[PDB]
């Protein structure tokens, strides 16, 4: 009854102004983090409302809030990968619509699907990678391995069958293409939240940067919403060094555990999800140097405004440098003791 009396005050109490959640909401500056978890789910509705996405596509609001409150009850909660994790995502697109004009790049159908695939793009995280379901034999690896992208596809099928549950299907009213569309983009986009697939599309990412965004090609429309997802999903990296340093620590909780898993089982864990063997500092250049920075590059060549972003994820892995020296045992432990020897 819980979820039921949470759905009561959600319809009929009213979405409450954007302006009214925070004054710096709609800042690149704000930290999405910082709202308390209970008030969640009433800032998506209010995002919504303010991209006008409830009013262009005449969404019903019960379906709504019993689809936002479907959507954050499919998390569940390891260190990183949980609701508070795609309700920061969706924000961080919200931020990218208020801040980027994305109606000069997109259709208004390619922007709604951008914003609902960051919500439903973690569905169901388990707290382990792909190379852990294939491994392990999980029931996601029997169902997915052969094609790949196995949590992906596993968000994307939660999606749906969160859309498939009776009253909750927010694009039910749709004509046959509309919908079709929407599951499509919704595929394309969470299928391009996996790494791989992001390493594989970069180069074509890079030569759309240089010839030039044309809203002509349909190809660039594809590739941009990729670029943008991803921009989303690594989001944590473009505000201030606290943020980023408690992200790293949910990582690599999320990450040591799978690892301490992996030792169980006989196997020999990546170094980066030992706990053994991982030094963060080095770890979190490698990733903000070969990952992150590139694609907020990538996200400044095509959007001017978007240099901001790209300077405060540089800042936060020079930041990492900084702090290395930290990382060494200099005098003595602050117990006076070598115990740990
Ligand atoms: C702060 C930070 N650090 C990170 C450090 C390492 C890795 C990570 O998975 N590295 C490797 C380790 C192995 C060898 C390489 C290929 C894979 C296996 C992944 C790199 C990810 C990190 N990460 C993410 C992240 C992003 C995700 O989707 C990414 C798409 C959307 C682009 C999925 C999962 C995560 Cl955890 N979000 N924030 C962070
Ligand atoms: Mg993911
Ligand atoms: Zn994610």
């Amino acid at each position: 009854s819980a979820m039921d009396d949470e759905y009561t005050k959600l319809l009929h109490d009213g979405i409450q102004p954007v302006a009214a959640i925070d004054s710096n909401f709609a800042s690149f500056t704000y930290t999405p983090r910082s709202l308390p978890e209970d008030d969640t789910s009433m800032a998506i509705l209010s995002m919504l409302q303010d991209m006008n996405f409830i009013n262009n596509y005449k969404i019903d609001c019960p379906t709504l809030a019993r689809f936002c409150l479907m959507v954050k009850k499919g998390y569940r909660d390891p260190p990183y990968h949980n609701w508070m994790h795609a309700f920061s995502v969706s924000h961080f697109c919200y931020l990218l619509y208020k801040n980027l004009e994305l109606t000069n790049y997109l259709e208004d159908i390619e922007i709604f699907a951008l914003f609902i695939s960051c919500m439903c793009h973690d569905l169901d995280h388990r707290g382990t990678n792909n190379s852990f379901q294939v491994a392990s034999k999980s029931v996601l690896a029997a169902l997915y391995s052969s094609e790949g992208s196995v949590m992906e596809r596993h968000h994307f099928a939660q999606a749906i069958a969160i859309l498939n549950t009776h009253g909750c299907n927010i694009f039910d009213h749709f004509s046959r293409k509309d919908y079709q569309r929407m599951l499509d983009l919704m595929r394309d986009i969470i299928l391009a939240t996996d790494l791989a697939h992001h390493l594989r599309i970069f180069k074509d990412l890079q030569k759309m940067a240089e010839v030039g965004y044309d809203r002509n090609n349909k190809q660039h429309h594809r590739l941009l919403l990729c670029l943008l997802m991803t921009s989303c999903d690594l989001s944590d990296q473009t505000k201030g060094w606290k943020t980023t340093r408690k992200i790293a620590e949910l990582i690599y909780k999320e990450f040591f555990s799978q690892g301490d898993l992996e030792k169980a089982m006989g196997n020999r864990p990546m170094e980066m999800m030992d706990r053994e063997k991982a030094y963060i500092p080095e770890l979190q250049i490698s990733f903000m140097e070969h990952i992150a920075m590139p694609i907020y590059k990538l996200l400044q060549d095509l959007f001017p405004k978007a240099a901001e972003l790209y300077e405060r994820v540089a800042s936060n892995r020079e930041h990492w440098t900084k702090v290395s020296h930290k990382f060494t045992i200099r005098g003595l432990p602050s117990n006076n003791s070598l115990d740990f020897l």
